[PDB]
RNA sequence: CGACGCUAGCGUC
RNA sequence: GACGCUAGCGUCG
């Protein structure tokens, strides 16, 4: 151990070090890494000769997947212990048994796990003798730990008595999800507990001095601030709206409406998910009549959200997105429908931009937020900001801002999402990988849970770090008031636990655990019967006929596909900007509409095994029925019921 | 393509 | 006290 610890380190580790399953709650930026390695290199340093140890180390992002991996083998090696890992690009044709057999410390996603698990070639988990899941929290409701655990409390509680492996979880804080006092709180903490079956948790209570000297709490600051006075931008564009949905009425005809709410998106959602079943006895003005309202609602879709990016940023910035808007449709061919839209838009255009550049308009958000960046670079011209927007239109507005505005000629901003002075940002998903220290954090427009708030403060672990909350809407203060308040009751009832004998609180656990058994099997729903018929799948913005049921097969009964002809007919093939790949498949095209004018997106188009295929999506088309006629919307494709037809090779 | 998590809004016993 | 839907955001096979 010549790395020089800290006692807080040893702290946390000693109860993992004596075998219990064990929870590590401790501020981000204690340094995980280290205790991981203490505690692995403790584990199976202590095995007889006879015996041998198999630990495996979870993180569910890359980057932090890769670090670990790194940093793993470099400490391990010297001793003796086979390093390795696997995750979604290393994990194809290799037989996962062997690598599993021949290491000693394995580095996975999750998600690998499950899918070995649920296929049987890993059998159980008594493989392993030591499981650490980074950023435990979520070993919640669906996500990938919970189904490894899930696993691993079946071989607990049924009578395969197998020698399970000692579970340790690492995270900044439990949550307590909606909990309202101590209480629920320590009920939902007992619960986690229970998901990962732990009998301990660890926290810094000798040595906290210690640990208050090396990561700091930022300040935290709240900017109350309220909506433009004056909206010329939104008179003229809700006069757009009436329009065009005036011309809803006008095919349409059917029917508290407000004019640039979530309200407003889910409703023209609503009206699109209603008219993709408008069936006539003529089907060739149908086609178009549906379709000239699909744009319609399309084009008030991307109308609304001008308006919001109006709200919260310039409103040049908006002008600019709706016309990238108009250069995007411009390219998807020329109807009618198109020229009239765009040149109601021309007449608008020129009082629209005389009222977007003029400094009569500035959106108060942006001047505070230009007034605190202003204060804290005069202050310290070496500070790193970072920024937190909510959508990612916001964060290229609010850079085009940055630049544009001449009063921070000192900023010099960076991107990410999914040198410097400055980074905008949406949201990063878990404390994260190493990054810079900011010593200014700035949430614009941001809602978030309680563990996000623990782990922000990770970017600011310095002493004298700030962070600032500016807001128009005094919902989201009082949002994170209640944040707040429940992070107290998390420490509050964490501590009242750690006060109980440990045999009160394991049986605790194991009856809590017996309990959510006996729900996730209840909970285990059949099968209904599956319709055998010829069924039509129409598109979405041309409703034209594209194939049948009988014409796809499912491949691993997730993605589905098509043979014959039929398809190759009514699709166009587009080389990909993003050539990803997932598990056995390589992405090469994303395939859409061949009808004119039509060019909605349909699927992709990927290399399996040996052939070429495209693999498309439900919630991309519409599927009416022969005796019926009547056509009925699906989003999910597992919700889709009928003869599941898997893919034969054999054609 | 598909699986999950977070948030806001809206619903069901 | 959970489930579902719509969307925004993020991650992963
Ligand atoms: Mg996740
Ligand atoms: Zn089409």
């Amino acid at each position: 151990s010549p790395f020089k610890p800290r006692n807080y380190q040893l702290e946390l580790a000693l109860p993992a070090m004596k075998g219990k399953n064990t929870i590590i709650c401790a501020p981000t930026g204690f340094g995980k890494t280290f205790v991981s390695l203490l505690i692995c290199e403790h584990h199976l340093k202590k095995f007889p000769q006879g015996q041998k140890g198999k630990v495996v180390f979870f993180a569910n992002q890359i980057p932090v997947y890769e670090q670990q991996k790194s940093v793993f083998s470099k400490y391990f090696e010297r001793h003796g212990y086979r390093v390795t890992g696997i995750s979604g690009a290393t994990a194809e044709n290799v037989p996962v048994e062997q690598i599993v057999e021949n290491n000693d410390i394995i580095i996975l996603t999750p998600q690998i796990l499950v899918n070995n698990l649920k296929k049987g070639t890993i059998p159980s988990l008594s493989i392993f003798t030591l499981m650490i899941f980074d950023e435990c929290h979520n070993t919640s409701k669906q996500h990938p730990y919970n189904m490894i655990m899930f696993n691993y409390l079946d071989q607990k509680l049924g009578g395969s008595s197998g020698p399970l492996p000692q579970v340790i979880g690492l995270t900044a804080s439990v949550g307590v999800g909606d909990a309202k006092n101590t209480d629920e709180a320590l009920d939902y903490i007992c619960k986690l507990c229970a998901s990962l079956d732990a009998s301990v948790i660890a926290t810094v209570k000798h040595n906290l001095e210690e640990l208050e000297q090396v990561v700091y709490k930022p300040q935290k600051f709240f900017r109350k601030v309220e909506s433009r006075i004056s909206d010329k931008f939104k008179y003229i564009i809700a006069q757009l709206m009436r329009d065009t949905e005036s011309l809803a009425k006008r095919i349409c005809k059917d029917l508290n409406r407000e004019f640039g709410t979530q309200k407003y998106e889910q409703w023209i959602v609503t009206v699109q998910k209603a008219c993709m079943v408008f069936q006539m006895p003529d089907k060739d003005e149908e086609s178009r009549i549906c379709k000239a309202l699909f744009l319609y609602t399309s084009h008030l879709r991307k109308y609304n959200d001008a308006l919001i990016i109006s709200e919260h940023a310039r409103m040049k910035d908006a002008l600019d997105y709706l016309k990238d808007f108009f250069s995007n449709v411009r390219a998807a061919g020329f109807d009618e429908i198109e020229q009239d839209l765009t040149q109601r838009f021309e007449e608008k255009l020129q009082e629209l931009e005389s009222v977007s550049r003029d400094p009569s308009n500035e959106n108060p958000k942006l001047e505070d937020l230009c007034f605190i960046l202003q204060e804290e670079y005069h202050l310290n011209p070496e500070t790193i900001t970072i920024l937190f927007v909510k959508t990612r239109a916001l964060v290229d507005a609010l850079k085009n801002w940055i630049e544009g505005n001449p009063k921070l000629s000192f900023l010099k901003p960076g991107i990410l999402t999914g040198d410097h002075n400055i980074l905008i940002a949406t949201s990063v998903a878990d404390e994260g990988i190493d990054i810079a220290q900011c010593n200014l954090v700035i949430l614009y427009e941001y809602v978030g849970n309680v563990i996000k708030m623990i782990q922000t403060r990770g970017r600011g672990r310095a002493r004298g770090s700030k962070c600032f909350l500016l807001t128009s809407n005094a919902g989201v203060i009082e949002k994170e008031q209640i944040n707040m308040y429940k992070e107290k009751m998390m420490n509050d009832s964490i501590l009242r636990l750690q006060t109980w004998d440990e045999a009160v609180f394991r049986e605790k656990i194991l009856h809590i655990q017996t309990h959510e058994k006996f729900i996730r099997d209840s909970q285990e729903k059949p099968k209904p019967v599956p319709d055998k018929e010829n069924k039509k799948l129409l598109c979405r913005k041309c409703k034209a006929l594209a194939c049948y049921t009988a014409d796809v097969r499912v491949i691993e009964e997730c993605h589905y596909t098509v043979l014959g002809d039929a398809f190759k007919e009514c699709f166009v093939s587009r080389p990909h900007p993003k050539p990803k790949q997932f598990s056995s498949f390589e992405k090469r095209a994303k395939i859409f509409c061949a009808r004119q004018n039509c060019s909605h997106d349909w699927g992709i188009h990927v290399k399996y095994k040996t052939f070429e295929i495209p693999v498309i999506k439900i919630e991309s088309f519409v599927v009416e029925d022969i005796a019926t006629g009547v056509q009925t919307l699906y989003s999910k494709w597992k919700d889709f019921h009928f003869e599941k037809i898997p893919f034969d090779p054999a054609e």
